[PDB]
């Protein structure tokens, strides 16, 4: 048998093919990213629980007809909740007036993609205690409020963009401050029977 | 205070615990707390947090799609309207390994993947 046939299955979406062993996979792996509509680049191909590449050929992997290649989704970096609660917590304290515009700005999208992990529910209260924290009055709640609302429902980046272009440095600085300090103590959920259910889980 | 930070600690408390025995009022709070910490994933990581937790069950493709809108559902959630369904409509076994899988697998998972995104915080890590 000069020929091999092969599955790419990624568990939801499978695909049986059938090459020529001295060929080398790329073509099945363009072919099953081609039909989740995705770039090859955006998957990852494992045989045996080895990550293979696009240049290997069944002949070189030994694979048996019949064998099934796995499509897995890549990780592009490693930004956990939890990493990105660590970063909060590391740039809470600090004094801004010093840093690069570069790490600002990478500070605003901390402060848009951690907005976004609170209920909307909990976008007034989020308010107010940015209020208090400032020392700002009733006078600024609709345009705290407007601000991480607008975060809050940014899908395509554009407000956060618009706020680099349009607000100061000064002004930049103490807005992502106060929200570094209020964001990690106020909850993400507000009241409820069903969220006074989590209490029972606490160790 | 069910602070982001204290989400996770119950969470990583929970991933590693036996629901052999596990009472009725606690299914349900885990229940709770997987709906919540699903929203705390951008919905451009739902397909990974999907396909990671068919591969950890051994789930056959016959249970992809359900699966799959469990976790869209749970995304989407408003009032808790599809939790309390998801409470009556699924048997006990079922809400367990959902649950199970669920905490066994998501901790590990970026909660956001956009480029554009991790392009600009790799530069704040400490």
């Amino acid at each position: 048998e000069t020929h091999i046939n092969l599955k790419v299955s990624d568990g939801s979406s499978e695909i049986f093919f059938k090459i020529k062993k001295t060929t080398p996979l790329r073509r099945l792996m363009e072919a099953f990213a081609k039909r989740q509509g995705k770039e090859m680049d955006s998957l990852r191909f494992l045989y045996d629980g080895i990550r293979i590449q696009a240049d290997q050929t069944p002949e070189d992997l030994d694979m048996e007809d019949n064998d099934i290649i796995e499509a897995h989704r890549e990780q592009i970096g490693g930004l956990t909740l939890a990493v990105l609660l660590q970063i909060a917590e590391h740039w809470a304290t600090r004094d801004l007036r010093q840093i690069e515009d570069s790490k600002l700005r990478a500070l605003l999208t901390l402060c848009a993609v951690l907005t976004r992990k609170f209920s909307k529910s909990q976008l007034g209260l989020l308010c107010e205690t940015h209020l208090r924290h400032e020392g700002l009055g009733q006078d600024q709640a609709d345009s705290v409020l407007e601000v991480y609302q607008r975060l809050h429902s940014d899908k395509g980046g554009n407000f956060e963009a618009a706020l680099w272009q349009q607000w100061d440095r000064q002004s930049l600085i103490m807005f992502i401050s106060a929200f570094l300090n209020i964001a990690l103590q106020i909850p993400c959920e507000s009241s409820s029977v069903v969220v006074s259910g989590l209490a029972t889980l606490y160790p």
